Parts: C-alpha cells; structure tokens; sequence
C-alpha cells in the first residue's frame, strides 16, 4: 500500500532520472557517483512498504599531498606516470629523496588509496 | 619559495580550473558547489607559505519526506507541493491536514532548510 516520497539526496552522487513527488511500491531508481567516486552498495534502491530502500555511498578519492611527501622525505617514482588524485583501490609509489633511506616502522613504500585515506611512508638521512 | 601541491577536493564541490602539480606562492584557485548546494566559507583558496588556506563546505540540501509529513499530519502549501528538495536558506510553507490544529506547541509553519535538516512543524 506505502508509496514512497522523492529519493534522498547522496554525498557526490546523483540520481539517473528525474525525481518524483512520489513511487509507487516497487518502483526503482538509480545511482551515479561522481567521476573519481567509487560506487558502492546497490546502485538501484528501490520502493519497499512505504520505505526507500538504501542508497549507496561514494567512496572519496586522494589527493597526494605536496606538504606531506616534503615532511617526509619522499618522491614519485614515476611523475609523468602519476595521477595526482586517485579514485579509491588506485595506488601510489613513492620512493626516497636523494639523501635518504627507508624508515623501519613506515609503512611501504607503494600506497593504495582507501575512500580518502592514504597511508604514506616515512624516510630518514 | 613555498610552493604549493594540488588543491584539497571537498564535498559536493570542485575547482574552476584544471588542477596542477605545483602551485607558486600566492596562487589561487576557486571552488563553486555542487548544483543544489550552497558554498560556504571562501569560494577562493590561496597559497601561502607552502599551505592552502581553508576550503569551502558545500551545505547540503534538504529533501522534504511524505513519511514523516504524513506522521505529523502536515502537507505542503498548495503551490508549493513541487518543491522537493530546498536548498540550505530556501523554505518550506506547511498547513495542517484536515482536523488538526497546529501542535502545542512545535516550530512554525514556516521551516527552513539548513544544511540536509529540516524542523518540521507538528498538527
């Protein structure tokens, strides 16, 4: 009996159709994140007794940070190769500057990026 | 000297420009909110001493819900029936359904959205 109201609004993402005032039950609408979100989660919800049914969330992307690899003494290996924004399950791989070697209780030295999080890794003289 | 590295991405939001690599002193670039999202804070980042100044937030918008309108025996003002999403600032006029009185003694009719929350009125 329970339509639904308009589906609700998402972080970076956005519906495929034009919203209605109101579903009927069993109606579906789709999902779309923006370009460097990772869809995740059903990409159709759908008009179930009175009540939408969940909408996916969109997993950030990373950005490299300039301030953070200058702090800890690190650099790109391939610069040409690197992206400077990565979607989520891309990776990056750093190496030490000049001068530098590898920390013991760092992190590695390749990185993938995880909703907004990047762990990076550390460098010593 | 101090150059900066690529513009943090916000919520909802992007800059106006392609992004680059390194950014000189004194550098600015701009951000402008997602279509139904209000930007606040500073539209324009600037670097300076190696460091972005702080980013906009992208205020959220508000969907108004027939299940809870229907719970507080409300609805919207007739030639406002259409508006289903507001902006943070715009408003939603409501009337009490049919019966009810407005409740003793809940927000007014007239609710503002501020940021995805609604207040809504109670008959």
């Amino acid at each position: 009996t329970g339509k639904c109201g308009p589906p609700p609004p998402i972080d970076n993402g956005d519906i495929t159709s034009f919203p209605l005032s109101v579903y009927a039950p069993a109606s579906s609408v789709e999902y779309q994140c923006q370009n460097l979100y990772q869809l995740e989660g059903n990409k159709r919800i759908t008009c179930r007794n009175g009540q939408w049914s969940e909408p996916p969330k969109c997993l950030h992307p990373c950005v490299i940070s300039r301030e953070i690899m200058e702090n800890y003494n690190i650099a790109l290996r391939w610069t040409a190769k690197q992206k400077l924004y990565l979607r989520t399950g891309e990776s990056a791989e750093f190496v030490c500057k000049r001068g530098y070697r590898l920390s013991s209780r760092s992190h590695t030295l390749r990185t993938t990026c995880w909703d907004g999080k990047l762990e990076y890794p550390t460098c010593a003289k």
